[PDB]
């Protein structure tokens, strides 16, 4: 209560391994969320790869033919010969959209399914796509679904990317970062088991979409073997499993570096620091690693911790890192989508970050961005639709504090978005905590 135990030492592994050693030596892992339109084929898609890693019945192929303490996000973890990886739900409903933007805000990157039969991406969809990359996904590979009802016609598949292509980047997507696969999904072709036909073969050379996520996650798996002890440890909670040791099991994905049974960690906003005597992992989580590493969905097993004060959407991190704050006002790097009234000091909305949403408003605007990131000298008195600007925000109808990080800390827990009305109307880095 008035304290929790606190120390910024940090405590030795029971069993000390070389992490990039233990990198090198383990399968690449990778989570990702499917979006897309419902008549774009997301669900029989996704029973297809699942039928193909044996997971799903063939009745249950065909009849698709046609807990925590609370729950933030839905996980799936499957895995192939080459590599691990983990589902995670964004429901695409008009009225789950919050729920999207939980499990989005989760994913290392996305899959967007896509109608090519008899090219105009829906709102909703739209909506997502921009969601995506404003919470810092930068990878995409779009499934350019049911080629059947255009007989695998390269022309339809040249057009729709020639018209989606350029609408993802002014979005902030770059070309590099998005890969196209053309699936059957009636049949499989395209998905994992079931091969392209020599005729698909002819103009199309490329991977299928399992290669194709495979190698996604290979890449990330280059990255971690770099990771140090000096790397800060960074986890987010997704959820509190439910003595006397003060043992609690809490769920969530590492942002950064890792962590060893035998090291400790303090959990923000609460500030009570835990060691943690067991990792477990995979579907299970009597599976039990001695290591996790960014990426990671694992379980922690924590000693000395106090649950009441733990929630979903929590940060926690190495003992010794300090960049981690509890704050009223910060200031956003500001980008404005299509708005239907322009933002004034005062404005309120709903911010969302990682997978907690808060009610706040604009405290000041402060500058436009005329360049990168300088600082315009035309004074702003409001801030309409497509302006980037810098903000500073106030949150209001504060319950219990948010754990903040920067987005030059962690460029992926430091995204914001805004939202007012229920339409998206801003994305935002975190400059600056005025804590």
């Amino acid at each position: 209560v008035q304290r929790y135990y606190k120390t910024t030492v940090p405590t030795k592994p029971k069993k000390p391994h070389d992490i990039s050693a233990f990198v090198k030596s383990a399968l690449p892992h990778l989570s990702f969320v499917v979006l897309g339109h419902v008549d774009a084929g997301k669900s029989t898609l996704m029973g297809r790869l699942l039928y193909d890693l044996n997971i799903v019945n063939q009745s249950q192929l065909r009849k698709l033919q046609r807990r925590g303490v609370t729950v933030s996000i839905c996980t799936s973890h499957f895995s192939t010969h080459r590599a691990n990886f983990t589902i995670v739900d964004a429901p695409g409903h008009r009225d789950f959209v919050p729920n999207a933007i939980m499990g989005i805000s989760q994913a290392d990157m996305a899959i967007l399914c896509v109608d090519c039969s008899t090219f105009d991406l829906d709102g909703q969809t739209k909506e997502h796509m921009l969601l995506a990359s404003s919470l810092g996904i930068h990878n995409l590979i779009i499934a350019m679904n049911k080629m059947d009802n255009v007989d695998w016609s390269q022309q339809r598949f040249e057009e729709i990317k020639s018209k989606l292509l350029p609408y993802l980047v002014d979005i902030g997507f770059f070309e590099d970062n998005i890969n196209w696969v053309p699936i059957s999904g009636f049949s499989g072709e395209g998905v994992y088991k079931i091969e392209y036909t020599d005729e698909v073969r002819q103009w199309y050379n490329g991977p299928n979409l399992m290669s194709t996520l495979e190698n996604a996650a290979f890449k990330i798996s280059k990255e971690n073997e770099g990771i140090n002890k000096d790397d800060p440890f960074l986890f987010s909670v997704l959820e509190i499993i439910p003595t006397s040791n003060d043992l609690a099991l809490v769920s969530g994905k590492l942002e950064s570096g890792s962590i060893q049974p035998g090291e400790s960690l303090t959990i923000y906003p609460s500030e009570q620091s835990c060691i943690v005597d067991k990792i477990q992992v995979g579907s299970q989580q009597h599976e039990e690693t001695d290591v996790a590493i960014k990426g990671d969905f694992v379980t922690l097993k924590l000693r000395k911790a106090y649950p009441e004060d733990i929630q979903n959407g929590d940060l926690a991190a190495s003992v010794d890192y300090s960049s981690i704050h509890s704050a009223q006002c910060f200031v956003l790097e500001l980008t404005t989508f299509d708005m239907n009234r322009p933002l004034l000091p005062g404005t309120p909305f709903i911010l969302f970050i990682g997978v907690k949403e808060q009610p706040a408003r604009i405290k000041r605007l402060i500058s436009f961005i005329d360049k990168g990131n300088t600082a315009s000298k035309k004074k702003i008195r409001h801030l309409g639709s497509k302006q980037r600007a810098f903000v500073e925000i106030e949150l209001i109808e504060v319950k219990r504090w948010i754990p903040l990080l920067t987005a030059h800390e962690n460029d992926r827990l430091g995204r914001v978005v805004l939202r007012k009305d229920g339409r998206t109307i801003a994305a935002g880095k975190i400059s600056e905590i005025t804590q």
